[PDB]
C-alpha cells in the first residue's frame, strides 16, 4: 500500500501539545528567534530575538 510516514511535524506559535510528547519538541531550528530558557517545560516563554 502506503507507509510514508513523515517523521516530523511543524506548528505554528500557540500549539496544542500533549504533556506526555512535550520533552521531544523540536526546537525552530535556525530561526530568527531563539529560546529564552529550557524548552521542555511548557506554558508561555519570552524569546530572545535577533
Amino acid at each position: 500500500k502506503k507507509e510514508p510516514e513523515p517523521n516530523f511535524q511543524l506548528l505554528d506559535n500557540p500549539a496544542r501539545v500533549m504533556p506526555a510528547q512535550l520533552k521531544v519538541l523540536t526546537m525552530p531550528e535556525t530561526c530568527r528567534y531563539q529560546p529564552f530558557k529550557p524548552l521542555s517545560i511548557g506554558g508561555i516563554i519570552i524569546l530572545k530575538d535577533t
